């Protein structure tokens, strides 16, 4: 699983 | 899963 | 499943 | 599923 | 503009 | 703008 | 921007 | 910018 | 900017 | 798992 | 910016 | 798995 | 900026 | 596992 | 800059 | 494992 935040 | 936020 | 938010 | 916010 | 495909 | 795809 | 897939 | 992939 | 791969 | 914070 | 590849 | 901070 | 590679 | 702090 | 690899 | 901080 994959978590992006900018 | 994918989570991208910004 | 993919959650994208901005 | 796909969830998109904006 | 959000775009969501399942 | 948000994409997401699944 | 945000782009999730999975 | 946010990208998420899975 | 955040990219993320799995 | 990947996880990007920026 | 952060990259994360896993 | 991998953290990316910045 | 970080780049984390597994 | 990597974890990449900046 | 941090760079992390495993 | 790694671990790089800046």
């Amino acid at each position: 699983g994959s978590q992006a935040s900018s």
